[PDB]
């Protein structure tokens, strides 16, 4: 259909630690480093979903799934005028390769008395399986946020969202309340570590 | 789309009276005669209906309506597998011209002491408006039967139909009972009587 392109930035001026990750840098390019502990099996991630409407059994395709399962809003046929009822058909959909790496802090980066921090890096596209457990790898990519329901019970005023009930024309319970609790994750577009059994291939690629 | 053709038989060897009409001749060509008393306004009759299925909003056309409103049995798309839920869309349908003539017995055909009999003749196609009240017209066409719910309370064993409940695989109320009471009507394909103000047109068509 269409080739998906992966822009892989690298050679950033600075490399950040896991504990240097802060919420100001959400959705920004940056490089981190860490020791890989666990890697997921590459798994298919819904990239361009196809949807079938229950009223109009047409097929709407190329529904871009940015970061989460998102049904469309308008049907292709003008008569249906439906927005909330759709079915995902998996064969007629498109997928990407997704691996979730877990990275601990390097042994030389852990502060005094503190315990190592862990981060969930998301490898996508051709960067999957480029990191294996034990290796110290540096990742370049986006610092993103993912839903974290475990923040319940934590101290503080956890953010929440409510639908705006003005300009709505009541006649004389429509809550729509969600929990805006997130945790910082990483989406890597480039992995480099910081099968050789053949002699000639080893000598060929060497200065 | 397609021209509808009217075969108009005439010049039958014998002409029947209204009281000579018997149930052996149902669905057979024959000629009657009678004095017209009432004629309907020409009305549109559903001839080739178009149906839209609620599941598959496709359009099935050329659904031949023989003598009564008949929905289809199989959808055009193989996936739907629906048979009982359809909607008739009137613009996308086809119609014929229908007039219902009422004809009494001729004054010379009424028996002794009896009262004149009346019959409802159905003119279709190009034969509409060919009979007007007062004229003694002879009709050629089919002796048909139409539902007659007024036969309730009449003496005798009125026929009825029940669904066959054998070979049905019960597991241990599905009545489907209908009234098979009909009355004899007539469907005329040819009308001849048994605007002239201009002199020349009158003399031209004359022996
Ligand atoms: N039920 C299982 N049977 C066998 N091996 C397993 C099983 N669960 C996990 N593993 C092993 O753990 C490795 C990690 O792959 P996954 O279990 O798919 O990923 P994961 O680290 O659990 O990440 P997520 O969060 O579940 S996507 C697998 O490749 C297997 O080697
Ligand atoms: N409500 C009415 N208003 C005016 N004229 C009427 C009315 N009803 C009947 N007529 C007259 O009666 C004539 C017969 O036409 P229809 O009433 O359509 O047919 P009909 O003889 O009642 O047959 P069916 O059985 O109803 S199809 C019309 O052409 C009018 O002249
Ligand atoms: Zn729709
Ligand atoms: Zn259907």
């Amino acid at each position: 259909t269409e080739r998906v392109f992966q822009i892989s930035f690298f050679n950033l001026p600075t490399v950040h630690r896991i504990r240097d990750i802060r919420s100001e840098k959400i959705g920004s390019l940056l490089s981190i480093s860490g020791t890989v502990t666990r890697t997921s099996e590459v798994r298919p991630e819904l990239y361009k979903a196809s949807f079938t409407c229950d009223m109009c059994r047409a097929i709407v395709d190329n529904v871009e799934q940015s970061f989460k399962y998102t049904e469309p809003t308008f049907c292709p046929n003008p008569s249906c005028e439906n927005r909330a009822f759709w079915t995902l058909n998996v064969t007629r959909s498109r997928f990407l390769d997704w691996q979730k790496v877990r990275i601990q802090e390097n042994a030389n980066e852990i502060p005094t008395g503190s315990m190592p921090r862990t981060l969930d890096v998301i490898l996508r596209g051709d960067s999957v399986e480029r990191a294996k457990p034990g290796d110290r790898c540096k990742f370049t990519g986006v610092e993103i946020v993912v839903p974290d329901v475990t923040q319940l019970g934590l101290p503080g005023v956890k953010p929440s969202s409510t639908l705006d009930t003005r300009g709505i024309s009541k006649t004389t319970r429509s809550l729509g309340v969600r929990d805006l609790t997130y945790k910082i994750s990483f989406l890597a577009c480039h992995v480099i570590s910081i099968n050789e059994r053949d002699q000639e291939v080893f000598l060929n690629s060497l200065s």
